[PDB]
């Protein structure tokens, strides 16, 4: 097979959809298939040669050309579009292409927004999606009620072994014990304010605790906020994946205090693959990943009080952790690429057949 993929976000900047597309392309290639990945200009990163630029948003006429040239010349057995919102590179591809088309819907909020977007004026285009992949059972039931046609649930994958066998960072694990936070910390939905609010309760318990923070942000604004406790924060910046795996394995707890805007809990999955106990915010999607509290500890949503007690309980009580890490290590196989690439392939195969290529409208 020849798979064309579309990613609507730049690879300039880490993110769930980007990381999915790149990782999925590599896996399909490891498996013999040809992949071509289309994405917005990504000036800043070393991308493999099968990543193809769609030009940069400001999208203009050259991008509409480029999408059409790519499709028409690509000879693709399957076009796999991710997050086809409107507008976006993805929706541009969906409008330009005819034939074996598969889409993965990474984000969702509600039944309401799913019915209306799928039943809306973009309906003609959504009806061209032959294989629909959703990342939860609910999102899925939402698209089946919207368009009256089968969708499938496939959780996004990870490389479970690349976390598992990550080397610990210099001088880790820590005596004063360490907690990991990973994300664009100055978006409130990512919940840094909660972990901030619980920090005093934490520090009183482990005077030598380190809050190890991965991701881009205003370090100053947060430092000044942590007031007295700013010394306990250690910022890796926006680090590479090898380092992030290392950081994850070398932490004692992974904390996901998000407030919402999360359709799938992938960082959680990453912490489970590393063997770091997870403590998490209890958004519908996080509950699914921690399987109702059997594979990680869940905490009410905007509650720094509960969050402290939670991390405190996990850190001091070894047996409990061991059990979380054991139970979660077992469950995390469900998310590994070998499982998930299979599920996607079956979708690619339902949708394709000898002689049928993707074509320009
Ligand atoms: N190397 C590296 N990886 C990062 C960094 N920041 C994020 N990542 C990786 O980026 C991916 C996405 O995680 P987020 O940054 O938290 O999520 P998002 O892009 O803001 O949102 C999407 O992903 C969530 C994860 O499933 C979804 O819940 C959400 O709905 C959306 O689909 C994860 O694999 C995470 O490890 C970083 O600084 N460095």
């Amino acid at each position: 097979m020849r798979i064309g993929m579309v990613c609507p976000y730049s690879f300039d900047v880490p993110g769930g959809v980007q990381s999915h597309v790149l990782q999925l392309a590599e896996v399909l290639r490891d498996a013999g298939h040809e992949v071509s990945v289309l994405a917005p200009a990504s000036p800043h990163v070393k991308l493999p040669d099968y990543v193809v630029s769609g030009g940069k948003a400001v999208f203009g006429p050259a991008t509409h050309r480029k999408v059409k040239k790519w499709i028409a010349e690509g000879d693709f057995d399957v076009l796999h579009i991710h997050e086809p919102n409107a507008p976006s590179l993805s929706m541009l591809a969906l409008q330009a292409a005819e034939g074996p088309i598969v889409a993965t819907f990474h984000t969702s909020t509600t039944k309401s927004l799913t019915l209306s977007v799928f039943q809306g004026i973009l309906r003609p285009y959504h009806e061209k999606i032959i294989g629909r992949i959703a990342v939860s059972d609910l999102a899925r039931r939402w698209q089946m009620e919207a368009l009256g046609s089968d969708a499938v649930e496939i959780p996004n994958g990870v490389d479970v072994a690349s976390f598992a066998d990550a080397p610990l960072l210099d001088g880790y694990p820590r005596e004063g014990r360490t907690v990991l936070f990973l994300g664009r910390y100055d978006e409130p939905r990512k919940g840094m304010a909660v972990l901030l609010a619980a920090l005093p309760k934490l520090v009183a318990r482990f005077p030598d605790v380190e809050i190890l923070i991965v991701g881009r942000g205003d370090e100053d604004e947060l430092r000044e906020q942590a007031g007295d406790l700013a010394g306990h924060l250690r910022f890796l910046g926006q680090v590479d994946d090898a380092t992030k795996a290392s950081a994850m394995r070398s932490a004692d707890v992974y904390c996901a205090p998000h407030l919402g805007g999360e359709s799938f809990g992938i960082v959680l999955v990453e912490a489970m693959a590393a063997g770091t106990a997870v403590v998490a915010s209890d958004l519908d999607a996080f509950r699914r990943v921690l399987a109702d509290g059997d594979a990680g500890r869940l905490v009410p949503v905007d509650d720094a009080d509960g969050m402290a007690a939670a991390l405190i309980g996990i850190l001091e009580d070894d047996q409990l952790r061991a059990g979380y890490v054991a139970r979660a290590s077992e469950r995390v196989h469900r998310y590994d690429w070998s499982v998930v690439s299979a599920q996607i392939m079956r979708v690619y195969e339902t949708v394709s057949g000898a002689g049928i290529k993707v074509q320009v409208s």
